[PDB]
C-alpha cells in the first residue's frame, strides 16, 4: 500500500449546495480508486476560511482542494474573466465543458502557482431586486452586489454602486438593505433564504460565474505517481461534469419553481430592452482585452479560443 493521505477541501457554500454532496461523491471514489490510501474531508460553510481567500487557501497549504471563485478577487485572473462577461453562455453543463477546455490551456499563465483540476460555470443567473429593472439605467443609484468582477464592473458602468459580498454573506446584505439588487442564480436565491427578502427577477440569462477546484502543488507533489494518477482521472471533463451538473440541474429547477410563485413578479424584457442590455455591455469586453494586455497576453487570440470552444460545445448564447 502507498503511505496514507489526508486531505482537507474546503468549500464557502453550506451542507445543502449540490456542490457538497457531489464533491463528497468525487472524494468517495478517488478512496476507492486509491484501495482506501486516500481519504478527504469536505468541510463546507466557510470552516476553513473565508469564500474570497479560497485560492490562497489552495496555494499556501490551508487546505488541500479549494472551490474558487476567481472573480470574487478583480483583476487577478484576467484570462478566466472572459467567461464572465454578460451573454457568453446559454447553458450550465455544455458551457461548463467548453470553459474547461478553453481554461486548461492558460491557466499555466495564470494559476501556476496550484494544480487546477477543472474550471465549471453555474446555470446562467439573473438580475433578482427589490425594483423592477428593465433597462442598463434603471441601476443608476441602486446598489447591487455583483456576482463577480466583471459584473461589478457593470454596475459602475450602469451608474450604480457594489457590494462586494460572497454568495452566504449577501442574504444579510440585502436584509441590512445596503443592497438593493443581486445577481444570483435561480437556485440559491432559495437556497440562501434571498426568495424572503426580494420580489423582483429578470428573466434573461444575464451572465454567469466562473469557477475553479484547486488542488495545493504541496499536496499533490507528496503523492506516490500512482496516487497522482487516480487524481488527475478525477480532474477530467467526464469529472467536471458529474461534480457539476447535478448544480446545474438545480439551478435551473430553481428557475421554473421561482416562476410558479404567485409573490414574486419574474419578468421578461422586452427585445429592445434586451439590445440596450447586450449593446451596453458591450464596453466590457475592451475592458477584459485592456487587463489581459496588461498582464502580458493576448485578448484577441485568448477571445477567439474561447469562441471555437463555446461553438464546439454549443455552450454559446
Ligand atoms: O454570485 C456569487 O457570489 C457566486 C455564487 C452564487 C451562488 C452559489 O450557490 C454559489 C456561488
Amino acid at each position: 500500500q502507498d503511505k496514507t493521505v489526508n486531505w482537507k477541501v474546503s468549500l464557502w457554500v453550506p451542507p445543502a449546495h449540490p456542490l457538497v454532496p457531489a464533491t463528497k461523491a468525487w472524494a468517495e471514489d478517488i478512496q476507492k480508486a486509491s484501495g482506501g490510501s486516500i481519504r478527504m474531508t469536505v468541510f463546507p460553510s466557510e470552516q476553513l476560511g473565508k469564500a474570497f481567500d479560497h485560492y490562497d487557501m489552495a496555494r499556501d497549504g490551508i487546505a488541500d482542494v479549494t472551490y474558487v471563485n476567481p472573480g470574487y478577487q478583480p483583476g487577478r485572473f484576467p484570462i478566466v474573466s472572459a467567461g464572465q462577461l454578460p451573454f457568453v453562455f446559454k447553458d450550465g453543463k455544455k458551457g461548463t465543458l467548453a470553459l474547461n477546455e478553453w481554461y486548461h490551456k492558460y491557466a499555466p499563465t495564470e494559476m501556476k502557482d496550484t494544480k487546477l483540476c477543472f474550471a465549471f460555470i453555474h446555470d446562467p443567473g439573473a438580475l433578482h431586486g427589490k425594483k423592477k429593472v428593465l433597462l442598463p439605467s434603471d441601476l443608476s443609484g441602486l446598489k447591487v452586489r455583483p456576482a463577480q468582477s466583471t459584473i461589478g464592473e457593470m454596475v459602475k458602468l450602469f451608474g450604480g454602486t457594489n457590494v462586494q459580498a460572497s454568495a452566504p454573506e449577501s442574504r444579510d446584505a440585502l436584509e441590512r438593505g445596503v443592497a438593493d439588487e443581486i445577481t444570483f442564480p435561480w437556485g440559491s436565491v432559495f437556497l440562501f433564504g434571498i426568495d424572503k427578502v426580494v420580489k423582483y427577477h429578470m428573466d434573461v440569462p444575464l451572465y454567469t460565474t466562473v469557477f475553479t477546484y484547486n488542488i495545493g502543488l504541496k499536496a499533490y507533489n507528496a503523492l506516490s505517481d500512482a496516487q497522482k494518477k487516480i487524481i488527475d482521472d478525477h480532474c477530467t471533463p467526464e469529472w467536471a461534469s458529474k461534480v457539476t451538473d447535478p448544480w446545474t440541474d438545480f439551478e435551473a429547477n430553481g428557475r421554473v419553481k421561482m416562476k410558479a410563485l404567485q409573490d414574486h413578479e419574474v419578468y421578461p424584457l422586452t427585445d429592445a430592452q434586451l439590445a440596450e442590455w447586450k449593446k451596453a455591455t458591450k464596453p466590457l469586453r475592451d475592458s477584459w482585452a485592456e487587463q489581459v494586455k496588461k498582464s502580458g497576453g493576448d485578448p484577441a487570440a485568448v477571445e477567439s479560443d474561447l469562441q471555437n470552444a463555446l461553438k464546439k460545445y454549443d455552450a454559446g448564447l
